[PDB]
């Protein structure tokens, strides 16, 4: 559906948010407004993003407590088009100022959650802000780089770099430990999907002394875990699993990581 506007009505809205990913060549500034069945953004060029409240599967509130940046991130059911391609992922932050920067996150959480709690009184659908559990929080290279992993109550998640990371925590059937070996000073996480015809997720790299407390998480979700030594190929063993589904649980199915 198309989003509806009351223009009689006095809409939360929230200003000076950079969107990510890009619309235009370099980023663009705007204003963030949550209308009667959506949001949309206005950049200051005039573009226009919606966002539907029934498009949204996750959405997620990451303060700047620890972070230079303070980020809304819907983590979208249905891909939408902006920006020429086509998006799961779409975001709006704002940097902490360059002591004029404790009184200034102070003032964006404050502004961030007053908006969030106006929005969740708006919607007639259940949309929550889900806040990362910091505590809980790794550190791993899903891409290029170490970056900041935390948990969510639906989701494991890094929104403050970009390309984003968001995994839904009821879609993972299982977590592989790799290079789990005496001695060595950090492993490698695959996150295997029930759906298999899902390419599987890595967290490279992670240090060796956060792995129980990995596993401990995991075991708070329900998440099965397993570990060995070597790397293994998960392109060709999902398109094994994939080809021929009914043998593969015939022979024992996961048990071979066991």
């Amino acid at each position: 559906d198309s989003l509806v506007i009351n223009l009689n009505r006095s809409n939360p809205k929230l200003k000076d948010l950079y969107i990510r990913p890009n619309i235009a060549q370099k980023r663009m500034q705007g204003s963030l407004e949550a209308h009667v069945n959506g949001f949309r953004f206005t950049s200051v060029r005039g573009d226009k993003v919606d966002i539907l409240y029934n498009n949204i599967k996750h959405a997620l509130f990451q303060p700047c407590d620890g972070e230079m940046i303070i980020v809304l991130h819907f983590h979208l059911k249905n891909a939408i088009m902006f920006g020429k391609k086509r998006h799961t992922d779409v975001q709006f932050y704002t940097e902490v100022g360059e002591q004029m920067e404790r009184e200034m996150r102070h003032k964006l959480k404050t502004a961030f959650k007053n908006f969030i709690e106006k929005v969740e009184a708006l919607t007639k659908e259940e949309l929550e802000f889900e806040v990362p559990f910091r505590d809980l929080g790794f550190n791993g290279a899903p891409y290029r780089s170490t970056c900041l992993l935390q948990p969510t109550s639906s989701a494991l998640v890094n929104a403050t770099e970009w390309p984003p990371f968001v995994v839904t925590l009821d879609e993972v059937e299982l977590i592989h430990f790799e290079r789990v070996q005496f001695h060595l000073k950090n492993f490698d996480m695959v996150i295997v999907y029930k759906d298999y015809s899902k390419k599987v997720t890595m967290i490279n790299a992670i240090p060796v002394a956060s792995l129980d407390p990995i596993k401990e998480w995991l075991n708070s979700c329900d998440l099965k875990y397993t570990e060995g030594v070597q790397s293994l190929n998960w392109t060709k063993i999902m398109k094994t699993i994939v080809d021929d589904p009914e043998g593969f649980f015939e022979q024992g199915g996961w048990s071979f990581l066991e």
